[PDB]
Formats: structure tokens, C-alpha cells, sequence
């Protein structure tokens, strides 16, 4: 039941998703908050975010093509964002927006929760989408041992390059104990739906097979971990949690694992 004093959360995309929306509104009502979510699109960044502003809105996530566009906006960049230079979540305090990257934050708490262990040896198979987030995750959480593993070879050099690591172009020689896929590899309705991540051969060796593709959760490659009996991570918990550390930014509250099974189950559908 809406009043004046309902505080409305958003997100800005140019292809907006039906999660969000169906996410924070079931945990709102769950948790007895005076609270609204809805996605919105724009072609004026500029003007969008003057306007959150404006508008004493609480709350937005930013998806592409604005993670960049959205920042010379916003008063703040806290670290989270200013470590890949790129933000996903935008909180109004008073009318002073601070800006913060919660997909960079999921991965570091993923990393801590599976105590993924920072003497093993990792490589990152991608140098797009959320290659960056993974890359400095796992620098700012002390591993000195990773390579990125991408067929762009000037963007993987570069973020080799940025973050003090070693680019490949191909996996030949090459043991690892943690591998983790950034590609579109995997992914439902995607060319490479059917598509292996990684070689089976690298898959038996490692210990550790973290997939962030969230569509479908059993991609050929967690698939393959999971029957060689491997520790498996899989992209829905990236998107489920860096929901939910949105929410807690907006509402000062995090929900109990619980309501968050509940709402990403609700959310699925």
C-alpha cells in the first residue's frame, strides 16, 4: 500500500530485467519496509541521474550501457567502484550520491565464503563482462598467482597489465587450481550454449570450478566439476548476492538467508 512517505529504489539499463523489480519487492514486503522497486530505462544518463537526485530517490542500480556514463553524476566513488572504475549501484543520502560496485563486492565475499585459498594458482577464462570484477577481486584478496586465458589479446594483456598478472592465449602447459569463466561460454540461447569453459583435462586437475554464467546454473562446465567431484560456484550466487548488498545499502538491512532463498526462487520464475 504506496503513501507519500514510500521510498522508491530503482535500476537503469537499456534492456530492462523483470529480476530486480520481482527480487526487492517480495523482500520489502517480507521485511515490513515502506519501500518500492521498479526498472526504468533512459537514453539521458545525464538527466536520469540529476534526477534521482531531484526526486529523494533512495536507491539505483546501473546496468550497461551506463556503468561508466552514470559516474561523472555522482558525488562519491567509493572503493568498491573506483577498483574497476565501474558502478552498478547508486545510493541518495541526503541528495549526495555514492556510488558503490556490489558485483566487485560478491566476488570478494564468494572468495572469502568458499575460503578459496590465496596460494592457489587461478585462471580467469574472459577478459569482458564482469572480468575485470573477478580479476581485482581476487588481487585485493591477496592471489599473486593468476592468468587471464582470453581470445582478445590486447584486453587481456591490458588487465594482466593493470593487475599486476600474466596473460595467455592458450591453456597448453598450464595448471591451475581455481578456474574461472567469464565468457559467454555456457550461456542459455547463446552460440556457445553446449560449449565447455574449460577442457575436461584442466577440469579433473583443478579443485575449485567457478562459472559466472547464472543462465543455466548447470553449464557444461560446473556440470562436468560436479561429476568429478569438485567444489563448484556458480553465477546465480553472484547475482543473488550482489542483489542483496544493493538492498542492504538502500534499506539498511540485510534479509536472512531464508527470505534470500525465498526471493531469488520467487525471482527465478
Amino acid at each position: 500500500m504506496i503513501n507519500k512517505d514510500t521510498q522508491l529504489c530503482m535500476s537503469l539499463s537499456g534492456r530492462p530485467s523483470n529480476f530486480g523489480t520481482t527480487f526487492h519487492n517480495y523482500l520489502y514486503d517480507k521485511l515490513g519496509l515502506n519501500f518500492i522497486y521498479k526498472a526504468f530505462t533512459t537514453q539521458d544518463i545525464e538527466h536520469a541521474i540529476k534526477g534521482v537526485r531531484a526526486l529523494g530517490i533512495r536507491g539505483c542500480a546501473v546496468s550497461m550501457p551506463f556503468k561508466e556514463t552514470c559516474m561523472p553524476f555522482l558525488d562519491e566513488i567509493h572503493p568498491s567502484a573506483q577498483a574497476i572504475e565501474s558502478v552498478n549501484t547508486i545510493v541518495n543520502d541526503n541528495g549526495f550520491l555514492r556510488a558503490y560496485n556490489t558485483d566487485y563486492i560478491a566476488i570478494v565475499k564468494l572468495i572469502e565464503k568458499y575460503h578459496l585459498n590465496k596460494n592457489a594458482k587461478v585462471i580467469v577464462h574472459g577478459s569482458g563482462g564482469m572480468a575485470k570484477a573477478v580479476v581485482a577481486a581476487f588481487k585485493n584478496s591477496g592471489f599473486e598467482k593468476l592468468k587471464i586465458y582470453a581470445r582478445n589479446v590486447k584486453t587481456g594483456q591490458y588487465l594482466a597489465a593493470l593487475y599486476g598478472y600474466a596473460y595467455i592465449n592458450s591453456l597448453e602447459n598450464q595448471q591451475a587450481d581455481i578456474l574461472v569463466n567469464v565468457t559467454s561460454i555456457g550461456m542459455k540461447g547463446g552460440k556457445e550454449e553446449m560449449d565447455l569453459a574449460f577442457p575436461k583435462a584442466f577440469i579433473d586437475n583443478a579443485s575449485v570450478a567457478f562459472d559466472v554464467v547464472a543462465m543455466p546454473v548447470e553449464t557444461p562446465f560446473i556440470r562436468y566439476a560436479q561429476a568429478r567431484g569438485k567444489q563448484t560456484i556458480s553465477g546465480a550466487a553472484v547475482i543473488v548476492l550482489q542483489a542483496v548488498e544493493q538492498f542492504e545499502l538502500y534499506t539498511h538491512q540485510r534479509p536472512s538467508d531464508e527470505l534470500i532463498a525465498e526471493a531469488a526462487a520467487f525471482a527465478r520464475t
